């Protein structure tokens, strides 16, 4: 047998971290965010101490897509922002994002 992970394209990855002395350890941003839905949240910096920095699969850039199986990627920025600002205390949260290599370059010149 053998196994190939894809490493290219966008897939989905689900984190579960739990609250230490940094918390999450995490922030998020939001970019070309009128309000939410095409426009998402990604996450801003990880911090080096924290569950986030520690799981080593939560990255800085990579998109929240939803957490415990919630789907808010079609949420405002704001609700999502409040989200992770509320911090739910169970001990874990398992939060998945979307891992994306864009395939994409710049335009060296735009007239």
């Amino acid at each position: 047998g053998s196994v190939y992970n894809t490493k290219k394209v966008g897939k989905r990855l689900n984190i579960q971290l739990k609250k230490g002395t940094e918390g999450l350890g995490f922030s998020i941003t939001s970019r070309d965010v009128t309000i939410g839905g095409s426009a998402p949240i990604y996450v801003k910096n990880i911090l080096p101490r924290g569950a986030a920095i520690q799981d080593g699969r939560l990255k800085a850039g990579d998109r929240l897509i939803e957490v415990n199986g919630v789907d808010l990627a079609g949420k405002s920025q704001e609700e999502v922002v409040s989200l992770l600002r509320s911090t739910k205390m169970e001990g874990t949260v398992s939060l998945l994002v979307f891992r994306q290599e864009e395939a994409f370059h710049p335009r060296e010149m735009n007239a």
